[PDB]
């Protein structure tokens, strides 16, 4: 989680899509969904990201509807966007024990308890926080099943990106859980 406002430059794909849903939160606009193999993935937009400007205009106070209408009306040879990096999230690094554990339980992405004498415990991992990424890989929508499988195959240093549940539940409302599952970019980044 950088302390960074950065500029990204986008390009509507062949069908006029950039692959992005936006959500009004606290008079800001946030990334609710980055679609896999989209403009928005290639430039490296991330769930939770904040969109400060779109073509040099401020997003402050915009409805979701307007953000989306703004995107459609734009001449997608070049869309500029000014981004604040995942501002509602934090990253925690942890090391697995010899039993491979980091030392928590989660349910529906959400960390529900912490296990005494663990790295989870040593590192002040918190409950009531949804899991957003792991070692930099979006994991929103996947079954708990599949998130366990990522954790097991991670190596010792595991890196988790969390978000307060209340904020998380506020971001994803009005998005059908299957769209999340199939269409949210769960892929490692291209170079
Ligand atoms: O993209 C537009 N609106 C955002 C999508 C939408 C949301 C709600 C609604 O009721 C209808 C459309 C648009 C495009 C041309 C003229 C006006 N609006």
């Amino acid at each position: 989680i950088k302390q960074g406002i950065r500029e990204v430059i986008l390009c509507k794909d062949q069908d006029g899509k950039i692959g992005l849903r936006l959500k009004s939160i606290d008079n800001g606009i946030f990334v609710q969904l980055v679609q896999a193999n989209s403009p928005a993935s290639l430039v490296g937009l991330r769930f939770g990201d904040q969109v400060l400007q779109i073509n040099g205009e401020n997003c402050a106070g915009w409805s979701s509807d307007k953000a989306h209408k703004v995107l459609k009306q734009a001449f997608g040879e070049k869309i500029t966007m000014t981004i604040r990096d995942r501002p509602f999230e934090r990253t925690i690094t942890m090391h697995k024990d010899s039993t491979g554990h980091v030392g928590f339980i989660f349910k529906n992405g959400k960390i529900t308890s912490i296990v005494k004498d663990s790295s989870a415990a040593r590192n002040g991992l918190l409950t009531e926080h949804n899991i957003c990424e792991i070692n930099g890989q979006n994991v929103i929508g996947l079954k708990d099943s599949q998130i366990a499988d990522i954790l097991s195959t991670s190596g010792t240093v595991v890196t988790i990106t969390i978000m307060p549940a209340f904020i998380f539940e506020h971001i994803i409302k009005r998005m059908a859980p299957s769209i999340m599952k199939s269409l949210m970019d769960h892929t490692i980044p291209e170079v």
